[PDB]
């Protein structure tokens, strides 16, 4: 039917989850222009004329659509080979956000941002950091996320000899947060206290969805490359032929609980190897201090997590973790946990206070022919309907 | 301002006159897919992955959006070097339209459709044929125009000995239609009876805006190439260095009036040379054959039009043409003309009757398979239009 077709098309342009929505289509034009505007390609009349025709229109669109110049760097909080994570401020609104930058040159040359963009944009979970905006240019991919003023658990652990009650609270919240990721069909693969952020209320939210892999019908993943941080990496991810499930995320929870209660990671070494050697021989290298500061149940939970896959707590689902004695407390309940009073409530001067975060501080060659470097990134643009 | 930018962007996507509206953006993706889907280019990972990613959505869009397969050829009515012109019927609605097809291939071998598309789409004039839809594929540009069941003036002239009273009606209507085009900032450059179509009521509409050129601040045009039909071409367009105005359109009106009243074009010959030579020498070649038929005022109007541009009627605007004695008549006023009863009212069986149009007949040369990106669809991005 005639107008049915226009309506179906209009919904194709409407849909934020659609690959052909207005922003995905603007991505295409923008990519095409960047991918064609080179002197060698402009020798082609078709390319030259098209670029001349669209010059004014593309400059207008580029100005109107969200750009790097709309934000001001307040503080640099993270750094990777792929890019930086920084605390920014929208120049007009003065609102503080977290911005993750990914180098397009680094994406193409030895590669994930799709799932990272999707989890943060459409998770609608109190456990996952919300993504407000996703935009780009010929050099970077940008992810404007909700600001978490309480900082990370690394900062918390560096200020306190974490009492058990707090360790129980943060472990329980990570279990819930990980169970949320798992229900979406993903294994985090990089669970660590640097990726656990605290909101204004002091409750946890997960970050870094950059290693998230979608599980299969058997809830497994085929990966032959090591992923994650040396201290938190499970033996199975280290040994990766590789066919593993969501249990690698539970191994990291046991590393996290040990770290909070002991003050050090269980398999710490002077090198990348030796760390990896200790993880392999966790059976004889996992030891606790000879003192009464860590309870029987805490030690058992760590050990129930720090074992081989097939015997690890969480191989029969969350309920077996939720039911562990370590979680028995007269302070919270699993279904009421994010509504309880957090152990550490951030005492922030203002909504723009960045105190809880420590301040830190080449692209593509010119083509001689069409190579289409912007094509892997068409559709990355995303804008939230959320107002303030 | 933040919200402002999204609204401004939201207007740009909506605007039918915008270069970045939803349909031009769909045109871009479609173009890009056609120009990249070749085995040689698919050796490029970026191109290969992109095409794989967009396979399903491109097939959906292609199916949903208007296509050639939505229309059925009723009759072939025209044939140019750049494509055909045919009377079509939308398969679902059963409504008859006129469709102009332009071969994107042929066009690439030395290239105008922009102004033709724009005049017919945005003219909103009872004198200009309305373009309902403009769409395309990897091979053709399509223009779905309103159907004019009375046929053209060539057909009319071939069936009747045009009395001076009818000649006045059709001349007056062309004057109004041309004045409408000039007010939009264009010179038609191809005024001829073949491009004058009649509606159900017997009223004229100008068609084929394939030679239309936009005037400058001085109401002039820089063109060094001859444009139009040999018989109707003005001396100034023929002499083209070339810097001319809207007066070339008025020369053609004088050819049209002469043709209707005389039964032959004033500078006719058995070649494209014999005719071109007869135009350059209009001062001695213009003659009226022996009769009591053609009135004093009719001859004066023809001559006031068939002169050099600096002495031609219409160099001081339409009012001097409108005021000519030839137009003095009791039946109509310039302001009441398209509301009057036409001299010939088409006697059509139905709204789908195509009898005033002669049917013509109906394996194409197409773009070679690229070994590298060539971007053949790029000249046509933005052509899609839906009213
Ligand atoms: C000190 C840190 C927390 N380790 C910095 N590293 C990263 N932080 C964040 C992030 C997300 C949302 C946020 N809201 N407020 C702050 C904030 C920070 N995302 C990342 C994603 N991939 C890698 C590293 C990071
Ligand atoms: C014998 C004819 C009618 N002159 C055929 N030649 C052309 N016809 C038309 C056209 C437009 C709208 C119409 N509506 N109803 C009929 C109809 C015909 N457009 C053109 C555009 N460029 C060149 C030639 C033509």
């Amino acid at each position: 039917s005639f107008e049915t077709r226009f309506e179906k098309m209009d919904n194709l342009l409407r849909d934020p989850k659609s690959e052909v929505n207005s922003d995905c289509l603007l991505d295409g034009l923008d990519a095409l222009v960047y991918d064609l505007d080179f002197p060698a390609l402009r020798k082609n009349k078709n390319i030259d004329n098209f670029l001349s025709r669209y010059k004014d229109t593309i400059n207008k669109i580029r100005d109107l659509r969200m750009k790097a110049e709309d934000y001001e760097v307040v503080k640099v909080i993270g750094r990777g080979a792929f890019g930086e994570v920084q605390l920014v401020r929208h120049k007009s609104t003065r609102k503080v956000y977290a911005m993750k930058l990914l180098s397009k040159f680094e994406m193409i040359k030895r590669s994930f941002f799709w799932e990272e963009r999707d989890i943060m944009a459409f998770a609608n979970s109190p456990w996952v950091v919300q993504l407000f905006y996703a935009f780009q240019d010929d050099r970077y991919l940008y992810m404007v996320m909700e600001y978490m003023p309480g900082g990370d658990l690394v900062n918390l652990m560096s200020n306190y000899d974490v009492p058990e009650k707090w360790a129980r609270f943060y472990t329980a919240e990570v279990v819930l947060a990980l169970d949320a990721i798992h229900s979406m069909g993903f294994i985090h693969r990089d669970v660590k206290p640097d990726n656990m952020l605290l909101d204004k209320s002091g409750h946890l939210k997960l970050a870094d969805f950059g290693t998230c892999m979608k599980m299969n019908k058997e809830g497994m993943v085929r990966c032959d490359t090591a992923v994650g941080t040396p201290d938190y990496i499970s033996p199975e991810v280290l040994k990766s032929d590789g066919y593993y499930g969501r249990e690698c995320d539970w191994w990291s929870v046991g590393v996290f609980l040990y770290e909070m209660l002991v003050g050090d990671t269980p398999f710490y070494a002077d090198s990348l190897v030796g760390t990896y050697s200790k993880i392999m021989n966790h059976k004889n290298s996992l030891t606790f201090p000879d003192d009464n500061d860590i309870s029987k149940e805490a030690k058992n939970l760590i050990c129930a997590f720090l074992t081989d896959r097939e015997v690890r707590l969480g191989r029969n689902g969350v309920e077996e973790i939720k039911r562990h004695l370590f979680f028995k407390n007269d302070q919270w309940a699993w279904e009421t946990l994010r509504d309880t009073v957090a152990p550490v409530v951030p005492d922030l001067s203002s909504d723009i206070d960045t105190s809880n975060f420590d301040d830190l501080e080449e692209t593509f060659p010119i083509p001689k022919a069409f190579v289409g470097n912007q094509l892997p990134f068409v559709g990355f643009t995303y804008y939230s309907n959320r107002r303030y």
